[PDB]
């Protein structure tokens, strides 16, 4: 019910520094190189607790599904198995994930029209902007 804000498909608009986070991941350079040319949709849906995040490209199509607060494992678009946990933090969407020892997190903000993600490995950050399809 705040989480409203996020329900819709969110066209990819804009990115910076995604290359340079990948590498810092550890996203292999084909997967990189792939990956990067594509211009995924989000599409973010709420049904009771469970809230769904897909993302669909010509590079792969993503989906998970999750109650707040409780950890899942989760495929990556690079085909990475990790283990997440997304809380709602003052408004933000903020999704952990820990692998082979690891962390990064990938916080999704409601922004004037966009959805603003930004993604974070060590000290390398990506900003990536959504309109409304
Ligand atoms: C490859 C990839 C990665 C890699 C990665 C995954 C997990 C942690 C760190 C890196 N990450 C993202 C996030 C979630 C981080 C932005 C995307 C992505 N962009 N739009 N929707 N999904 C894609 C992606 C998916 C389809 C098409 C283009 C890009």
């Amino acid at each position: 019910h705040m989480c409203d804000a996020f329900v819709g498909t969110w066209k990819l608009v804009s990115s910076e520094n995604f290359d340079d986070y990948m590498k810092e991941v550890g996203v292999g350079f084909a997967t990189r190189k792939v990956a990067g040319m594509a211009k995924p949709n989000m599409i973010i849906s709420v049904n009771g607790d469970v809230i769904t995040i897909k993302s669909e490209s010509t590079f792969k199509n993503t989906e998970i599904s999750f109650i707040l607060g409780q950890e899942f494992d989760e495929v990556t678009a690079d085909d990475r198995k990790v283990k997440s946990t997304i809380t709602l933090d003052g408004g933000v969407l903020v999704h952990v994930q820990k692998w082979d020892g690891k962390s990064t997190t990938i916080k999704r903000k409601r922004e004037d029209d966009k959805l603003v993600v930004e993604c974070v490995m060590k000290g390398v950050t990506s900003t990536r902007v959504y309109e409304r399809a």
